């Protein structure tokens, strides 16, 4: 028995035994893959014919066997035990794959239950909930035999024309990390052998693209990339142990991330210590040559990718063949490539591949998690704006209009399976209709409009219907996915921020008819909202939910469930605005010295951390312990929150630190901890932040990472505007340079009140 | 005799004989400045019971001594003969004070002449006419015993939301580059004892404020800033040997640059030898405190501005007071205040002020230079869009809409004196009485029209329309002229300060013209403005579009000039026009991910492409390129390639074309533009004249950073455009580099040289 199948022998010991077995051609196959859909025959079987060729030589992954081939779950099993079945039995050294599937929202495959959007998971401010969202995402991947999941999205947005907005956790390093860190913990287990791989992408800046356009130039200082863009991503390194990284698409200033060292080792593995695996983004490495033009052909863009870092190229081998070629003519040093495989065959033992590749079929039923797909949506639907009409009395009649009134596809989000046998599955999602249907309104129903196009030809329908209902309910937003239709989603982005098509005209025209208005938001993105705030009663954001959409916002309307949802990213009041964010410095948000646009506002509209309840919080007894204290010590602070009014809600109680000279300029505030508290109406309860100076540092002249001696402003509220209560602390003693490992949250817990 | 006083000593000898004769208040005071104003009595004579308190132991500067006191020339000259004579008789060591000005667009004080806005003078692609123009500002300031003017602007604006885009030479580090070197020659001329000390502005990045707001942080990578904002400020240092630069308000990546040495010491004078003085913008050092929150007082303020490398604090001491106090308490070195006097006092050496501060008031009378100003509006004017209907006949009867074509005021730039400025009152008026209106432009050509003021600029006040819709109807053609009100109020709708979201014309004047569109007349609509707007909603509404660049004193004349064909049009574009804000920033240097959304190209609701791109202008005639010759085709990394093309005026109107070359790379070991300006040539030509414009281009030229930060050029194939505007290329080719990679080092050339030849 060869060390490298013996389980006795330690990781290390097999993978450089498997290693100093392996030719040059193997060697390369590790770092290559090949398509779920390249493996199949026209029944959706195993083809060994094509297997032949593609496999011959080993293979690093398979890309999307389920999410590739749409193949049922028991279906896709199969496929993969055949798949893994060929390569141990019918390659020379017997090395299994490792498969890949998205899992954003879920598995994206079919069978996999559809979770509401990250930008509503963020807006649950409930990392708990996430990591319990992807503990079940681990059990439905590992039924299939995938063991890597690409997610979650750490980019951090402040750019709502990005399609990609919907992916993220918004503009807070702090919750985007925060977010990160669980979904992460959730998704890997304590022991990998028994999880799934998570990839934290895109590395790095790929949210903040010149004119929020998908691909391009990402131009960010220094400074604010490591304590915006990095700042989750070393988090997720060091403090979830995450175990695979993929690269932005972007350039950061003249140097695309697939082909910078700096970026991709220097940082990433140096610095930080990343032991895993990076994987490109798909075609990442190939289009070095076709989209940015810095390599003459493929053998030059597989050397780029290599030098900096990338180990496997996904999602088929294209480029990285000729990594074999370049070690053949001396071109590079085999050494090189053995870094990279080492990287892949060490993942590949933690994953347990080499004792048992292979799944039981038997099992392979994923199961329905729509109650923790319901807890997302019910905490995610922000109240943005409530003149008083909600929640609805259930006997009034209801006017429910508008293009996501009526259609399920646009329920969904870009990496959702159902969006991207099709029409069938759809069937299945209950409609916002059906949940008005099940709760015993007594409405109409006019679509009003398209989601896109000019046609106005439904608004007379639609106001007919209002002018006979005590309330109309105007629900009206996005279609989300990758085709020219869809208005949101990867390469979809919005330069002017305008509902799509003619539903603001929609909205308008509604209004006219002085009926009270509830306008329901189904949507990927903020949009402008400026020409429609002040002529609706109420406005609900629900940022693209699951299959639980419709029962969460109608129990949210009629106030079976109490709204706790708050803002993670600021909605501008215009494009023009772009961009607003919470942690401006001094200088930032305003214009000098009139304050103001001479057209508009420096304010966003609804800004970072804004939802409204049902009920009333009060916060007092604010105590700041002790209020002088070292550059490593550590400051407690508490206040307690009564839920005063006459319904039981949570509040995220959000804790922002201001900071005034240091050596550089720092943001007048920004969120460094927050707590979800339940509390029953007359209940009482105390909030906990524990503070370690470590969680405060930032960058200095000299980019030194430091803890300086001064007054921090400690500002604890209901948004980053709504801040009710203040006080200070001060860090007194010398300047202190943060090295090494640092903590990176702040730890917040609840107390029972005096 | 002193041997500070003596002109037979090399200024070195001089300046440390001075140094060494001074105390700490003394030195000090060498690095602040005062007010005009505040050395005069109620009739703006000089005050020497002000001068006992604020210059007994002597200034470095006195600003503004014309343009804060309101006095005509000949008084503000004997207001600054005085100023000297109290410093030369009454101060220990007699150490005369260098005087200060605004002159972005002329001597900014009663009596100068206003010229065009810088984007107006960027839109001539004209560097000897800005040259001609500096040089005949300079003669003017000289004249009122002014030394230093606090010009050019040499900020890269790609963002037209800021209020201040008007004050640049527009989106392009090469047109700026170009455009700011003449500025400075113009200015300074060879012997600046003869001259005026050009103050490059604002070091560095400025224009890139987030969102587009005024003083905003301006977060720029290390490649993009070396490649687009610094060039400019590069080549005025170092080809043109500037004698001043002012630092910006604004922050980079957390740090001010009033306090940032690696900006206004390690870039500007360890790695650029810059030899003159750093001047604060104006309470730049105050603000460090007040603003930025980064210092505690004003002396922790003096002490970051100071190291950081400013020499003089503008434009009033505040802050550098304590800087006697940080010494003497043995918080900084005097040696820092050393080297920060001796700059100054070299400085006032090379001036000549130890020889003669005087000048001679009854030659101060400031001359009229509308002439230039007339050239600079006539070749600024872009024709944006025609469909044949201009130029017009003058037998048409015209209706003539809208506030700009009506306010003398509206023409003017925020940095003009009579719109900076706003018993002032009365004279403000008066003065303003003197500028040719656009109504008055019309008259003089004996053109049939009727005015209607249609809307204001600001305000939802629709009472004006229908007026206007009643001339148009019973006109030939309706001329809608429309814009801003530059300047620094809350009225103002663009100007420093008054920074616009949404890009929408201020008001309801895009209503009016869509209101007049609808009445079916042909339309001309005239655009006297400081920013490119959003024309998305007017352009195929209207039958041609002038966009007139705030044209100061001599607009008048070259709008109805241009209108009637008297002049052709010869303007192009500086700054590429965004279809709407959310498009913002759109540029011609993208790189091959920029400039588009992938894969579908197009955002969602919008093209990813400007409405009109850098370098477009129409004309009344036709021009043909023909003949495209690249010599020779393959060059080593230092050498040099020379590049020709034949331009016919094919068509029936004398005119001049602005011939622009961009150079494209790719397989670069970083990524490059796919096409940037890299010369460009004004050439007049009659009608069926040809002629040869030759482009000598240097390997220096075309350097840029590498993957380590390296200024590099690397064999491979360089891309060459010719055309009419960076779209209408009429001609490619390429050429290669051949050799290993080269990192240039130490002086290089920046510019291609550009002329022509006989076909």
């Amino acid at each position: 028995m060869e060390l490298y199948r013996d389980p006795s022998q330690p990781i290390e010991v097999r993978v450089r035994d498997l290693l100093s077995r392996m030719t040059l051609e193997e060697k390369v196959a590790q770092l290559g893959s090949v398509w779920g859909y390249e493996l199949i025959d026209e029944r959706g079987k195993f083809s060994r014919e094509k297997a032949k060729e593609l496999l011959k030589n080993g293979i690093g992954q398979i890309t999307r066997p389920g999410g590739s081939t749409n193949l049922e779950p028991q279906e896709a099993a199969e496929l993969v035990n055949e798949i893994q079945r060929f390569l141990v039995e019918e390659t020379r050294l017997g090395i299994p794959a490792m498969i890949h599937e998205e899992c954003l929202t879920g598995y994206m495959g079919l069978g996999g239950t559809n979770f509401p959007q990250a930008i509503a998971m963020a807006s649950t401010w409930d990392p708990d909930l996430i990591e319990k969202m992807t503990t079940a995402v681990r059990e439905d991947m590992r039924k299939i035999g995938a063991h890597q999941g690409l997610a979650p999205v750490l980019d951090v947005a402040r750019d709502p024309r990005w399609g990609r907005t919907e992916e993220t956790f918004g503009e807070s390093p702090y919750l985007v990390a925060r977010m990160g860190v669980s979904y992460v913990k959730g998704l890997q287990g304590e022991d990998i052998k028994k999880g799934v791989v998570a990839t934290v992408k895109h590395f790095a800046g790929y949210s903040a693209s010149e004119g929020g356009k998908n691909w391009a130039p990402t131009n960010i200082p220094e400074r604010e990339f490591k304590e915006v863009f990095l700042f989750p991503f070393e988090a997720a390194v060091k403090e979830a142990n995450v175990l695979s990284v993929m690269n932005s698409y972007s350039e950061i200033d003249g140097v695309p991330c697939a082909a910078n060292r700096k970026l991709l080792t220097d940082i990433l593995r140096k610095d930080w210590g990343f032991e895993g695996i990076v994987v490109s983004d798909y075609f990442a490495v190939k289009v070095l040559e076709d989209y940015h033009r810095i390599a003459r052909d493929k053998s030059e863009a597989a050397r780029l990718a290599l030098e900096a870092g990338i180990d496997v190229e996904l999602p088929k081998t294209e480029c990285y063949q000729y990594l074999k070629d370049l070690v053949e003519k001396g071109i590079i040093s085999e050494a090189l490539i053995d870094e990279a495989v080492t990287r892949v065959l060490r993942l590949k033992f933690m994953l347990g591949l080499f004792e048992n590749p292979y799944v039981e079929v038997e099992k392979a039923k994923i199961e329905s998690h729509r109650d923790i797909a319901l807890e997302i949506a019910r905490k995610s639907i922000i109240l943005l704006k409530n003149d008083g009409i909600l929640p609805l009395q259930k006997n009034k009649k209801v006017a429910l209009i508008g293009p996501n009134a009526g259609e399920v596809r646009n329920l969904l989000g870009d990496y959702m399976y159902l969006a991207h046998s099709i029409e069938e599955h759809m069937k299945s999602i209950p409609s916002v209709l059906d949940a008005f249907k099940e709760e015993g309104i007594e409405f109409e129903y006019a679509k009003g409009c398209e989601v896109t196009g000019e046609d106005r030809s439904g608004f007379e329908e639609a106001i007919e219907i209002a002018k006979k209902s005590d309330v109309a309910i105007v629900v009206v937003g996005d279609k989300s996915g990758l085709t020219l239709d869809c208005t949101t989603g990867e390469s979809r982005d919005m330069a002017n921020l305008k509902l799509p098509g003619v539903q603001e005209e929609l909205v308008l025209e509604v209004a006219k008819t002085g009926k009270p208005v509830v306008l329901v938001l189904i949507t990927g993105r903020p949009y402008s909202l400026k020409n429609v705030v002040d002529k609706v009663n109420a406005i609900l954001q629900v940022w693209l939910p699951g299959e639980a959409g419709g029962r969460a916002i109608v129990d949210i309307i009629y106030g079976k469930v109490n709204p706790s949802g708050k803002l993670p990213i600021s909605f501008p009041r215009s494009a023009g605005q772009i961009p607003v964010f919470h942690y401006v410095k001094p200088s930032g948000g305003r214009s000098h010295w009139h304050g103001d646009y001479v057209d508009e506002s420096t304010k966003p509209l609804f800004p970072f951390g804004h939802g409204l309840s049902y009920t009333k919080f009060e916060y007092s007894n604010l105590r700041i312990e002790p209020k002088e204290v070292p550059p490593a010590g550590e400051v407690v602070i508490k206040v307690d929150v009564e839920n005063i009014g006459d319904r039981d809600g949570d509040e995220v109680v959000q804790l922002y630190i201001g900071r005034e000279f240091a050596s550089v300029t720092r943001p007048v505030k920004e969120l460094k901890g927050f707590k979800r508290v339940s509390l029953k109406a007359k209940e009482k309860k105390t909030v906990v932040f524990r503070l370690h100076m470590d969680v405060l540092a930032y960058y200095n002249r000299d980019m030194k990472l430091v803890v300086e001696p001064g007054e921090f402003k400690v500002m604890v509220g209901s948004s980053s505007e709504d801040i009710r209560l203040t006080g200070s602390f001060s860090v007194v003693g010398e300047k202190r340079e943060v090295v090494g490992m640092r903590k990176f949250f702040t730890e917040a817990c609840e107390e029972a009140a005096a």
